[PDB]
């Protein structure tokens, strides 16, 4: 029994992690096959970062102008070429520890594990959400770009995010390991404001599933609700709307709990309108949001 | 910025971990040097957990009837030992991926991070603290004994923890890695409850601390209080005293931020009479206390 935020195991991705030098700049790179991957942002000055030209600055940098280093030693540069927001740059050396893997674009309310990484060091591992607005709340110092969000597949690590920005809010922006931003973000020090952190509420009705299992159950109620109902009052508390598609997903908890998922529905929409009243929900006093359904039934089935 | 709940990375551990099957009970080992530590009740049936007698039991077992495997090969017993509540299986094979390592006991209030792992996989990672009543909140399902806990300083892997029990009210109990129980609790299937579950105040102060930091700071107030006068409202809380010792180790965060330990111990004074009045802090309705003194200062400055 418990229910715990929990993180994919980092060892995959740590084995990946490498220190990328250009001028002045060390952030973080991935290392996979001969090529790391790394923010296009490390060829900037804290100055060229309020109005940078990626292109007209990177015809200024050479392959012996990025330094790589993978622990203690050195790796050759043979080739760099941008690929959207990230640098692609081709070392002599295959990583002999790539995992198996893929590169995913996640949607929003997915969630993913971060590996924190300064100088091409693991510092920690924590678990994180895309949130509707296409943000995520990570914790990310000076020297943690180029740190990488993952899924794991038993043997298969699926790379979905490398960080690269700090809104003025303090909130974080990053790329698909194409080097695409997640949402309307641009790699430059600039007004970038995020839209409204709505609550990812397939994920909390997972949660409340994963509660039921553990034995909180006091938030159970006789009511029932329709998806139209629902969605009313998950709009009225910054909630995103519940589809027919979220109800599908959460079926296989609904079975194992014989909760339907229209039942949980309306104890959540009693949850919002009553609030906790000082009680708690797996050791939480606010609703999680940064479970999916997939976590909850891997983590209450101990898949490995 | 940003404060995340943050497990050191897992890899060194990964490493370590192994199946150990004695007849039909699988759990996990840990894998150190030549030898494989694990809970010594994998001998027992779950009939033999009512009230086994383990000396008596462990007579009828040989080296052969202990399976280790570590990935898809299999490690040879030469030798077995009980101590405390653990085994140590001697094993022909140095593992190649032993990290520096130390057996630490930690006291209560003390964060480390668990490996789960199920038939030697690891499934996940998160943090945990050791609770004043020497019970852990973990998420642990049939198969995870055997887990670890741990801290990392630097290169060097702190053991702290070896997964062993489930209380009947869904709480967690293990040893340290000499297999001396933390705690009352016993390796056996009984009335076992935990006493108070009392909030570690110097690691609630270190988290709005560390909430100060990142510019969560609604809740600082005009008051100033005593230890004395604190202590008596952490007692009405079911908060542990706070001495000292506490205020000393907060010392750095106090010099940092400029707030006076005893200035921050009456903010906690008002949330504690006050609530939160729906407010959150670092995206927590409750106070947070699984983040040390020494926690916050590593994730507020990006050790690695």
């Amino acid at each position: 029994s418990g229910f715990r935020k929990m993180a994919f195991p980092s060892g995959k991705v740590e084995g990946c992690m490498v220190q990328v030098t250009c001028g002045t700049t060390t952030l973080n790179g991935l290392w996979l096959d001969d090529v790391v991957y790394c923010p296009r942002h490390v060829i900037c000055t804290s100055e060229d970062m309020l109005n940078p030209n990626y292109e007209d600055l990177l015809i200024r940098k050479s392959n012996h102008n990025f330094l790589v280093q993978a622990g203690n030693v050195q790796l050759r540069v043979i080739g760099h070429s941008m690929q959207n927001c990230v640098l692609k740059l081709k070392v002599d050396t295959a990583n002999p520890k790539t995992p198996k893997y893929k590169f995913v674009r996640i949607q929003p309310g997915q969630t993913f594990s971060v590996l924190a990484c300064y100088n091409g060091s693991p510092s920690g591992v924590y678990q994180c959400a895309m949130r509707p607005n296409f943000t995520i709340k990570g914790s990310f110092l000076n020297g943690s770009c180029g740190s990488v969000g993952f899924n794991i597949d038993y043997d298969c690590v699926s790379f979905c995010y490398m960080h690269h920005m700090e809104l003025p809010t303090g909130v974080h922006a990053g790329t698909d390991l194409e080097g695409n931003f997640y949402g309307p973000f641009v790699d430059r020090q600039t007004a970038q404001a995020a839209g409204t952190d709505t609550t990812i509420t397939v994920n909390v009705l997972a949660w409340l599933y994963a509660a039921v299992i553990n034995g909180d159950r006091w938030f159970l109620n006789r009511f029932t609700t329709t998806l139209n109902d629902f969605n009313l009052v998950a709009m009225k508390y910054n909630y995103e709307p519940l589809t027919q598609d979220h109800v599908d997903i959460l079926g296989p908890l609904s079975a194992q709990t014989g909760i339907a998922v229209l039942d949980m529905c309306a104890s959540l929409k009693e949850l919002l309108q009553n609030g906790m009243n000082g009680r708690t929900i797996l050791g939480s006093a606010l609703l999680e949001d940064e479970f999916t359904p997939f976590d909850v039934v891997r983590q209450c089935s101990g898949v490995t």
